[PDB]
DNA sequence: GCCAACGTTGGC
DNA sequence: GCCAACGTTGGC
């Protein structure tokens, strides 16, 4: 299964996708989330 | 069936 | 070990 998002970080509090980051401007290629929508819990850990 | 967005990997 | 690209899939 796809984890879920943790929708209480400030990136799942925010509502729109900026535009501008390189996830949104490649979005039809990268299908990514924007940038700073991202889920600070979903980031890859070091 | 659509589509937002997470997971995986070839090629580097 | 990274990440562009793609496939996938949960929720609608
Ligand atoms: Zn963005
Ligand atoms: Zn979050």
């Amino acid at each position: 299964k796809k984890r879920k998002r943790c929708g209480v970080c400030v990136p799942c509090k925010r509502l729109i996708n900026c535009g501008v980051c390189s996830s949104c401007r490649n979005r039809k290629t990268g299908h990514q989330i924007c940038k700073f929508r991202k889920c600070e819990e979903l980031k890859k850990k070091p």
